[PDB]
């Protein structure tokens, strides 16, 4: 599906998030009434 | 499907997000009533 | 499908997002009532 | 080769379905 | 090769379904 | 190779469904 790879020799701040898959999920950034 | 690769010798701030796949998901950035 | 590759010798801020594929998903940036 | 780089990124939005984004930038280089 | 880099990132939003993002940037390099 | 890097990250938001993000950045490099 996806062979992701991050390779950093020198990283001041290394942030990495991996999600296997998203199925039937409603993702909303900002919501207002 | 996708052979992604990020290679940085020197990164001040390295941010990497990997999602295997999105299936049947309603993604909305900004929502207003 | 896609052999993506990002190669930076020196990056102040390195941001990389990889998605395997999007199937049957309604993606909306800005939504208004 | 040699390169003096000064970058100022503000309000950077990365990702699928990016919503409202606002940004104000100002440069006073080589002054 | 040799590179003097100065980066200033503020308000960086990364991810799916990014909402309201605001940012103000200013550069006074080489002054 | 040789590289002098100075990064200043503030208000970095990483993840799915990122909401309100604000950021102010300023650079005074090479002055």
């Amino acid at each position: 599906g996806l062979m992701a790879q991050m390779a950093t020799t020198a990283a001041g701040v290394a942030v990495g998030l991996a999600v296997g898959h998203v199925m039937g999920s409603a993702l909303t950034g900002a919501f207002s009434g």
